[PDB]
């Protein structure tokens, strides 16, 4: 239960499987995920 | 040479530790811990 696999979209159309944080706030992640 | 970052532990709570620049992770990740 500590992390979730997801399918993130990113410009023009690759989507990437990623293993994200499931507890940490969203605003903590999109900075080293982009 | 050192740096410094922003390591997360549990439940996603942040925490800032500081780290040599040079030595390889495996040397460290024990003492870190």
């Amino acid at each position: 239960p500590q992390a979730v696999v997801v399918g993130v979209m990113a410009g023009e159309g690759v989507q990437i499987g990623v293993l994200l944080d499931a507890n940490a706030p969203v605003s903590v992640m999109t900075d080293p995920l982009l």
